[PDB]
């Protein structure tokens, strides 16, 4: 609402109140073709996501839990004193590309590529997921997944050479027998526009992540509220 340097201020506006999101998703999963569209509002100012995922063509053959982090980090909470480091709103509204490759341990590996930017005032996330390489008798393609999700810390570095992020980090997935299927992700962020960015010192992103059921829904569906906040720069 009130900042001095008038890049954070052009970025701040855009998430000054409850924003709509639309999130599609194309996946082809060793060969199973799947759809999901989710709708739901973001509130930057407290870090807050609220989303309701549907699989759009069926059945997902893959656990909601694991698609979790590719279904919109410009909804972070950054701190007053960190707000010249939030890459992911100063690339706003033409918006940035999302890339990453999340490889399941022991398993195959999702490709994903988003670009999340505005429609007039809704945030779009768009992604092309390609699964390969997964097990029919694994943890994925078998569903033994629990359904929950546990909180996490990631670090975001700056890669000035691509103007841009980039991150690496390691998900565990609760299996139903009390065991941990681990998820390498790795990270890189660009803008889409020709515009300044800004470009972060490192800092990490907190998140904490509730999954739940609607329980009036038929569809194969996931209800999910995330929290994200932005810390480590004193």
């Amino acid at each position: 609402h009130h900042h001095t340097d008038p890049m954070v201020s052009k970025g701040e506006e855009l998430f000054t109140g409850v924003v709509p999101i639309l999130v599609e998703l194309d996946g082809d999963v060793n060969g199973h073709k799947f759809s999901v569209s989710g709708e739901g509002e973001g509130d930057a100012t407290y870090g807050k996501l609220t989303l309701k995922f549907i699989c759009t063509t069926g059945k997902l053959p893959v656990p909601w839990p694991t698609l979790v982090t590719t279904l919109v980090l410009c909804f972070s909470r950054y701190p007053d004193h960190m707000k010249q480091h939030d890459f992911f709103k100063s690339a706003m509204p033409e918006g940035y590309v999302q890339e990453r490759t999340i490889f399941f341990k022991d398993d195959g590996n999702y490709k994903t590529r988003a670009e999340v930017k505005f429609e007039g005032d809704t945030l779009v996330n768009r992604i092309e997921l390609k699964g390969i390489d997964f097990k029919e008798d694994g943890n994925i393609l078998g569903h033994k997944l629990e359904y929950n999700y546990n909180s996490h810390n990631v670090y975001i570095m700056a890669d000035k050479q691509k103007n841009g992020i980039k991150s690496n980090f390691k998900i565990r997935h609760n299996i139903e027998d009390g065991s941990v299927q681990l998820a390498d992700h790795y990270q890189q962020n660009t803008p889409i526009g020709d515009g300044p960015v800004l470009l972060p010192d490192n800092h990490y992103l907190s998140t904490q992540s509730k999954l739940s059921k609607d329980p009036n829904e038929k569809r194969d569906h996931m209800v999910l509220l995330e929290f994200v906040t932005a810390a480590g720069i004193t």
